[PDB]
Order: C-alpha cells, then structure tokens, then sequence
C-alpha cells in the first residue's frame, strides 16, 4: 500500500526530536525546551525536558501528556489505523482542555511536524482557575506516573480524530488527583490521511532526573502500543 510506506517510511530508525512550550498558568509564565528520540518500531520515546526560564511553576507529571503519538508501535494488522503517521511529514495539529478535578484547566495546542529529518512538537499552554494552594500550584503531585490506556475515535467530519481520557496523578497524603483529558488532532496538510477504527493505545511512562541536571527539568521514558482491533 503506497500510501502506508511513506508516513510509515519517515519512522523506520531513531528519529531526533524537539519539543518546544510556552506556558502560562494563573499569570505563571515558562519555557519549556526539550530533546530526545522516538523509535516507532518499538513504541519507544526518551526526552529529556528543561524549564528555560527557572523554577516550573506546575508539577512535572502534569506536563508528561502535553509533551507524540506519531511514535506510537502499530502491529502489522493494524498499520490502516495509524493516523499520526499518515499525516506526516506535513504533520498534525493537536489540541486538548485537560480539567483537574476541583482545580484549574489547562488548555493547549501543539503542531506536530517534520523540519527536515527532525520531529517537533510546538506547543502553546494556557492554565487558567487553578487554587493558588492546590495540588498543581502548590505542587502536591508526587514525581511518578501511572499506566493508562488511550481510546482513539474517528472525526470524519473534521478529517481527524478525537481522543478522551482520564489520568489520575498519585497526591502526596496518598490520594489521586483526576485529570479528565479531552483531545482532537486534524491534519496540517491537504492530502489523505487514515481515518482509524476505535482503538486504543497502551501507555507506559517512568519519569526520573539527570544525576548531572541542575536545572528544573525531566526525564521521560514512554513505550507507546496500539490495540484493540484483533
């Protein structure tokens, strides 16, 4: 299938990555740069993020869903469904309100691209009603994070698709904090793209710092596999 081998064929290696977010949450403005590289073949993404501009006024785990699912390990039996691939290299806009249960939102937008043979992610972030001493502003959020699954739908009426889901961040007390994602991703170019069956992609993220890091920053580790059409 001519068109599988060529959004596919962008993916075959280790491919470099950039990330790039601006922030501002209640009026707390932040840079965000990161590096690293994604290997479709094994659903695999290292990344290493920065706070450019000081301290990170939100807790990291916060941020892990914001900063690439172009990276994600299709099966062989469902290469027909990989949307993300398919829109590139033009790439794809997508966009999410993440709610905080009894707290702020965020809203974000982010253009996922190739320039030249190097992934970017841009993004832009708005938190707006967050509790200048709750768990986000106040950073009660513990430095860990769950597995989760991902249910893709089709938006045929909007060329894309769309993606709902929960996180639940582990509170410090012992408690969770719910954080209710709602996405949409359209493609950036006008050619055909895979509009997917429902399925899911399956999720695994460890985050840990870098011994020789003194900046505020990240390490994020995430195997990415779709299912869900056996």
């Amino acid at each position: 299938d001519p068109m599988v081998s060529k959004g596919e064929e962008l993916f075959t290696g280790v491919v470099p990555i950039l990330v790039e977010l601006d922030g501002d949450v209640n009026g707390h403005k932040f840079s965000v740069s990161g590096e690293g590289e994604g290997d479709a073949t094994y659903g695999k993404l290292t990344l290493k993020f920065i706070c450019t501009t000081g301290k990170l006024p939100v807790p990291w785990p916060t941020l892990v869903t914001t900063f690439l699912m172009c990276f994600a390990r299709y099966p062989d039996h469902m290469k027909q469904h990989d949307f993300f691939k398919s829109a590139m290299p033009e790439g794809y806009v997508q966009e999410r309100t993440i709610f905080f249960k009894d707290d702020g939102n965020y809203k974000t937008r982010a253009e996922v691209k190739f320039e030249g043979d190097t992934l970017v992610n841009r993004i832009e972030l708005k938190g707006i009603d967050f509790k200048e001493d709750g768990n986000i502003l106040g950073h009660k959020l513990e430095y860990n994070y769950n597995s989760h699954n991902v249910y893709i739908m089709a938006d045929k009426q909007k060329n894309g698709i769309k993606v709902n889901f929960k996180i639940r961040h582990n509170i410090e007390d012992g408690s969770v904090q719910l954080a209710d994602h709602y996405q949409q991703n359209t493609p950036i170019g006008d050619g055909p793209v895979l509009l997917p069956d429902n399925h899911y992609l399956s999720y695994q993220s460890a985050l840990s710092k870098d011994p020789n890091e003194k900046r505020d920053h990240m390490v994020l580790l995430e195997f990415v596999t779709a299912a869900g059409i056996t």
